[PDB]
C-alpha cells in the first residue's frame, strides 16, 4: 500500500536491494524489488502497460525507453530532475542521455552504463602468433580461425545468437547505417549483408560453435580455451574474476577490432517512474537516493561496472584500473542501438533471421531481403497508425 514497488533486473538488481536498506533506515519508506531476469523483461514490461499496473520505479534497459515512452508507461520527470543535483542531465555523457531524452522531454535518470569489448586469452592468443588482441575483423576472422585448428571441439571466437547488439554493432563497423537517413532500413545494401556473411564467416569455418555448448564462461574461457574469444560488458569481467581464478593473467580486454571503424554500442539502464504509479513523490526520493555519487561509485567499483555519471571516471579506480581503461576507451565513440519504439521487435527478427543463416543454412543476401521487408512492413504499420 505505501511500499514502494521496484522492478529491476539480473544482477544489478542484488545492489540495489542492498542500497535500499539504507534508504528505509532513513526514510522509512518500505520498498520492494521484483528480481526479473533480462530475458523475461521486455514481456514483464508490456503486460504492464497493457494492464496499466506495474511498479512505482523501474529499471530500463537503454533500448526499450524508446518503446515504454511512446507507449506512455514513463512519466516525464523534465521539472524533477532538472532541479536536481544528482540527476540533471549535465552530469551523464550524451549517449547515455540521449537514452532518457525524447521530444525535449526526460524520462529517467541513467543508474548504469556499458559498453561491449572483446575479451581475449593472451596466452592462446600469442601461441597462434598474436602477441596483442586481433585490432581489425582481417586479425579477429584469421587468429579465430588459428584457434579453431587446435582440434575439432576447440573454437577461436562466439557469436551469441540471442544477444540484441551483434549483428547491428558489426553492420556500423562495416559502415552501414542500419537506417538511412529517411529512416528506410538498408539491412539487405551492401554494408550490411557483408557484415551477416562476415559474422556466418566463422560458423561456416567452425571457428564460432554453431549450437549452445552450455558452458559456463569458466569453463568456456577457462581451462584450455574451448572459446578463447567473446565479446560483452563488466559484468563478464567481475564473472570471470570470480569463477575462473585458473585463468588468473593469462585474459585480458580489448577494444573491438575495426572494420571502416572499431565503434561498439552504448548500453546500460536507467531509472524511471512508471506514469501509473500512486506514489511518484516517493519514487523520486528513492531515484534521488540512488543517484548519490558516491552510493554508486561504491556498488560500480565493486562489480566492475560502468558509471553514467561523467566526474565518477575521474576516480582512481576508473582512469587506472586495466578492465577500466579499456571500457573507457570503447565508451568514447560507443553508440546506443537505435533509439526506436520497435528496436526489440526488430532484434528479434533479426535474431530469426540470423538463425535461418547460422542454423537452417539460409543465403545472406535473400535472408536480408526477407528480414529488411519485414521491417519496413513494421515500420508501415506504425505509419499507419499516425496517419488516418
Ligand atoms: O536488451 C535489454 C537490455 O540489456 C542490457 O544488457 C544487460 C545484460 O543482459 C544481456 C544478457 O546478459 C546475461 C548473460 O548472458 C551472457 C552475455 O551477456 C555475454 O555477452 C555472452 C558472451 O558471448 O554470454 C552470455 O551467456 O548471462 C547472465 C546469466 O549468466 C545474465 O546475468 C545476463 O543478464 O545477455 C543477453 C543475450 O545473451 C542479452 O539479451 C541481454 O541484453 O545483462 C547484464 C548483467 O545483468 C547487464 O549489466 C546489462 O545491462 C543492456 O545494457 C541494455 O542496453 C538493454 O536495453
Ligand atoms: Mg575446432
Amino acid at each position: 500500500s505505501k511500499v514502494l514497488n521496484v522492478w529491476a533486473m539480473g544482477d544489478e538488481a542484488k545492489s540495489l536491494k542492498e542500497l535500499a536498506q539504507k534508504f528505509t533506515k532513513d526514510t522509512g519508506i518500505e520498498v520492494k524489488v521484483q528480481v526479473i531476469p533480462w530475458a523475461n523483461a521486455h514481456d514483464k514490461l508490456l503486460t504492464a502497460v497493457a494492464s496499466k499496473s506495474g511498479p512505482d520505479v523501474v529499471q530500463m534497459g537503454t533500448t526499450w525507453m524508446p518503446e515504454f515512452v511512446e507507449a506512455g508507461a514513463l512519466l516525464d520527470i523534465t521539472k524533477d530532475v532538472e532541479k536536481s543535483k544528482n540527476m540533471n542531465s549535465d552530469l551523464f555523457f550524451p549517449g547515455s542521455v540521449k537514452t532518457t531524452q525524447f521530444d525535449g522531454k526526460t524520462y529517467g535518470v541513467p543508474w548504469y552504463a556499458e559498453t561491449r569489448v572483446l575479451f581475449y586469452r593472451t596466452d592462446l592468443l600469442k601461441k597462434v602468433g598474436y602477441n596483442e588482441a586481433p585490432k581489425t575483423w582481417d586479425e579477429l576472422s584469421d587468429a579465430a580461425l588459428k584457434l579453431s585448428k587446435r582440434g575439432k571441439d576447440m573454437y577461436g571466437f562466439a557469436i551469441d545468437p540471442n544477444e540484441q547488439t551483434t549483428g547491428f554493432i558489426f553492420g556500423r563497423q562495416n559502415g552501414s547505417p542500419l537506417f538511412d537517413k529517411d529512416g528506410t532500413p538498408v539491412f539487405n545494401k551492401k554494408p550490411f549483408v557483408d557484415t551477416v556473411t562476415y559474422l556466418d564467416s566463422f560458423i561456416k569455418n567452425g571457428s564460432a560453435p554453431d549450437t549452445d555448448l552450455g558452458l559456463d564462461a569458466s569453463q568456456s574461457f577457462g581451462g584450455d580455451g574451448i572459446v578463447p574469444m567473446f565479446m560483452s560488458g563488466p559484468w563478464m569481467v567481475n564473472t570471470l574474476k570470480d569463477t575462473a581464478p585458473d585463468i588468473d593473467g593469462k585474459w585480458a580486454t580489448a577494444v573491438l577490432p575495426k572494420k571502416e571503424n572499431n565503434e561498439s554500442s552504448l548500453g546500460g539502464a536507467n531509472l524511471s517512474i512508471f506514469k501509473y504509479s500512486n506514489k511518484k513523490d516517493d519514487a523520486l526520493k528513492f531515484m534521488d537516493y540512488m543517484s548519490q555519487p558516491d552510493v554508486q561509485l561504491s556498488w560500480l567499483k565493486d562489480t566492475n561496472s560502468m558509471p553514467a555519471r561523467m566526474d565518477a571516471w575521474e576516480d582512481d579506480m576508473l582512469k587506472n584500473d586495466p578492465y577500466y581503461k579499456v571500457f573507457g576507451e570503447q565508451m568514447k565513440t560507443a553508440e546506443p542501438m537505435p533509439l526506436i519504439p520497435q528496436f526489440e521487435e526488430i532484434a528479434q527478427l533479426y535474431g530469426k533471421s540470423w538463425e535461418q543463416i547460422y542454423r537452417g543454412g539460409a543465403d545472406v543476401q535473400t535472408q536480408m531481403d526477407t528480414f529488411n521487408d519485414q521491417v519496413e512492413a513494421l515500420l508501415k504499420k506504425l505509419e499507419h497508425h499516425h496517419h488516418h
